């Protein structure tokens, strides 16, 4: 009951920090409006991320995971109150900073905590799941709605709900916890040196790239293809949930059958991800384009739900069996995928044209697929 009760409210976290990501973006140029500065201060919240969690995963290490999530809720909660009060371009971009800080400090801990509580392999992908189901569906599904209620309401009253919201999930956590009631860890520049990690990570930040490099340059591409509509333009994204949960759900009971093919499913996921990837461009209609974007989630979900347990394994099978400095290398392979993005695909785009851009994002997904043969032997490992 208390690992199913911390799950809860682990996960609800995680929602709503995904969707306050999103909701921003067509938000600001608003009280904004020189291209290059509105794109500095949207890849900012991930550039934090890659400057402050090599020194956040080793102090996970330290103080459990508690008191890291907390101040990270703190983070966030001060950030979303600072956007409700923001019309400005330095207001707007301190609390992009903060988001980004605030999400350095409170993924990492809630992963980790998620992966120490279930130290079993069954239950272990299973706990991750739900976790990841929650993740896609904020950042999936909300931001559609959160748009609509923007036109109707301002952005003073919502961030100010959901700042509550944000503050009795972490009141919960705090009495639930009470971390305040009655070993050394492998460094992180030396985990790294780990071969079977390295891949991991080249895999993750891999997969990561088409989505960070697809969405600010896919609603401008549409408009002038297809012609499409402002319904067209905005629920694009929407009907890609169901093929992730279900892939998630499926590479989950995959799992526990055959329980040593942790590799061919990250394998088919990227294969997956590179052909969707590469069939993107020759759409010409609605219908089309969103089941090729649906295929690029079906393989999202696969690649994460197969290499996110394997780190842990290997940190439990290969080290000392302490997480906080592993899944930091995790967000720092997304971030700096994220932090790439959105400010070099749109002259990308500009120069060479999106046929292209979309045909080498592809190329890359499907050259590193055979590279993942390295993890062929693990699993025998004492
Ligand atoms: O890959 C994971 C690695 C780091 C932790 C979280 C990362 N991941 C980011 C994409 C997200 C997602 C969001 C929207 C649609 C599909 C998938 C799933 C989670």
């Amino acid at each position: 009951r208390q690992r199913r009760l911390v799950l809860v409210i682990v996960c609800v976290a995680l929602l709503l920090d995904n969707m306050l990501y999103m909701v921003i973006v067509p938000i600001v140029p608003d009280y904004i409006a020189e291209d290059v500065k509105i794109g500095v201060l949207f890849a900012s919240k991930a550039i934090l991320q890659l400057l402050v969690n090599p020194l956040s995963g080793p102090f996970i290490d330290r103080m459990s995971y508690d008191v890291p999530l907390l101040i990270g809720l703190g983070v966030m909660f001060a950030s979303t109150v600072l956007f409700a009060f923001a019309e400005d371009y330095a207001t707007l971009f301190a609390a992009r900073s903060l988001q980004g800080l605030g999400s350095a400090f409170a993924d990492t801990s809630g992963i980790a905590m998620i992966a120490d509580k279930y130290p079993e392999e069954p239950e272990r992908s299973r706990a991750l799941g739900v976790a990841l189901a929650f993740i896609s569906f904020g950042s999936l599904v909300a931001p559609p709605f959160g748009g609509i209620l923007y036109e109707f309401a301002g952005k003073r009253v919502p961030f100010l709900v959901l700042a509550a919201v944000s503050l009795f999930d972490a009141l919960l956590l705090l009495a639930v916890a009470k971390p305040f009631s009655a070993p050394v860890g492998t460094p992180i520049h030396r985990l790294m040196l780990d071969p079977y990690i390295a891949v991991v990570a080249g895999a993750l930040t891999t997969c990561n790239i088409p989505l960070a490099f697809l969405e600010p340059t896919i609603a401008t591409w549409m408009k002038h293809t297809m012609a499409a509509s402002e319904w067209e333009m905005g629920m694009a994204w929407l009907p890609a949930f169901v093929p992730h949960v279900l892939g998630v759900y499926l590479t989950v009971r995959l799992a526990a059958r055959y329980p040593h093919l942790q590799w061919l499913y990250g394998a088919l996921g990227l294969a997956v991800i590179g052909a969707s990837s590469c069939i993107v461009p020759a759409c010409r209609s609605f219908a089309p384009l969103v089941v090729s974007l649906c295929g690029l989630c079906f393989g999202i979900a696969l690649v994460d739900t197969a290499l996110l347990p394997t780190l842990a394994f290997l940190v439990d099978v290969r080290h000392v069996s302490v997480y906080g400095s592993v899944y930091a290398i995790a967000d720092i392979s997304y971030s700096v995928a994220y932090a790439l993005g959105p400010i070099v695909a749109g002259h990308i785009v500009h120069s060479l044209g999106f046929e292209q851009l979309s045909l080498g994002m592809g190329l890359a997904n499907l050259l590193y697929a055979p590279v993942l043969l390295l993890l062929r032997n693990v699993g025998l490992l004492t």
